[PDB]
Order: structure tokens, then C-alpha cells, then sequence
């Protein structure tokens, strides 16, 4: 079980539209990305934080030239996951401290595309979904090093999303401890 509802109500309308894939990397897979972009993140400071940021303990790259080994990644992600939709220009590189997290925020509609899709590297943690206008509609989806998941549609417009801190940690009952994290996001354009 990667996902979890508040309801099978929100498991209906969402299967096809919130979907994690857990092993869509392989281990070779995973260092290969690790291996190109630990040096490129180490370069730079985690920055401030603000109280008005959707992410918190973070830093960022937007990569756009790949090594051969990591651009057949992006094309397997892009294969899988975008219909006959055009990419953003770079793709997003997030490296979350142990200690950061990211607050319920919906990824701009000005700039982002109907698909989100993103891989999680080195570490498990839990993103949750919650209703924009009904907090009591929500999902929890596990995300464990090597995963694949897609948010599109309904996932996407109307739900908002997050990474929870380690303190509130939790894939239902599970703690789910929460150390460093790099992630990989691919967004469609408008
Ligand atoms: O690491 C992730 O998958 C979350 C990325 C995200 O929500 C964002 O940067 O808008
Ligand atoms: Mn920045
Ligand atoms: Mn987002
Ligand atoms: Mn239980």
C-alpha cells in the first residue's frame, strides 16, 4: 500500500490521477542521478527560510543538459507519465534537509502544465493531498526512494500538496522518519 484515503469516495475520482509508481528507478538508476547532481547542489546554501514559502530547509537547480545515462531517466519519466504534452524547459531539482519539509500549496497554473510528475531519491517520505474547499477530503501517498509519482487533472487543480516535516511524519500509523531528500520534478507547460 502506497496510498492511503480519507475515504474510498476520493480513492474513486483520484486513482488515475494521483499515482505513484515505487520502483520506476532502478538502484543503478538512483546513483546515476545522485551521482550528477550531488556535486551541482553542493555548490550552493540551503536558503532562508520564510514563513510565506510553500518549501522550507531547501535548496534548488533548474537542470536542462543531462549526461546521456540520465537523460534516458527523463525519457522513461516523460514516456510514462506525459500524454502525445510538450515539458517545461529545465527540470526542477529540490534537495530537502532532514529538517525540511514543504507547507499545502497548489504548483502554480500560470506556469505549470496539466502533469506533475516527480522521482524521490535517498530517503522515504509522505506527500499528502488535501481538497482544496473540503479539508476533510484528503490521500496520503508513501513515497520511498526510486518512486515515480504522477499528479494530473483533479490531483493536480484541485487538491492541494505537501511533504511532510519529520515530526509529523506519518503514512497512516507508520512513522515514516524523514532524513535528507533530493527530488526530481518534471512539469507540462501551460
Ligand atoms: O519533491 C516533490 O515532489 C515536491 C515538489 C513541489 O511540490 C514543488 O516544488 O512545488
Ligand atoms: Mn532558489
Ligand atoms: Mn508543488
Ligand atoms: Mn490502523
Amino acid at each position: 500500500m502506497w496510498v492511503r484515503g480519507s475515504g474510498p469516495s476520493v480513492l474513486s475520482r483520484l486513482q488515475d490521477a494521483a499515482v505513484v509508481r515505487p520502483g520506476f528507478l532502478s538502484t543503478a538508476e538512483e546513483e546515476t542521478l545522485s551521482r550528477e547532481l550531488e556535486p551541482e547542489l553542493r555548490r550552493r546554501r540551503y536558503e532562508y527560510d520564510h514563513w510565506d514559502a510553500a518549501i522550507h530547509g531547501f535548496r534548488e537547480t533548474e537542470k536542462s543538459r543531462w549526461s546521456e545515462a540520465s537523460m534516458a531517466i527523463m525519457r522513461r519519466v516523460q514516456a510514462a507519465a506525459f500524454g502525445p504534452q510538450t515539458l517545461l524547459s529545465s527540470v526542477h531539482v529540490l534537495d530537502l534537509e532532514a529538517r525540511g519539509y514543504i507547507k499545502p500549496h497548489v504548483d502554480s497554473i500560470k506556469f505549470c502544465g496539466a502533469t506533475i510528475a516527480g522521482l524521490s531519491l535517498l530517503s522515504p517520505s509522505v506527500m499528502r493531498l488535501v481538497h482544496t474547499q473540503e479539508p476533510g477530503e484528503w490521500l496520503e501517498l508513501l513515497l520511498e526512494p526510486g518512486s515515480l509519482y504522477i499528479l494530473r487533472g483533479s490531483a493536480r487543480y484541485d487538491f492541494s500538496h505537501e511533504i511532510l516535516r519529520d515530526e509529523e511524519s506519518f503514512f497512516g500509523e507508520r512513522r515514516i522518519p524523514r532524513g535528507r531528500r533530493i527530488s526530481v520534478i518534471c512539469r507540462s507547460l501551460p
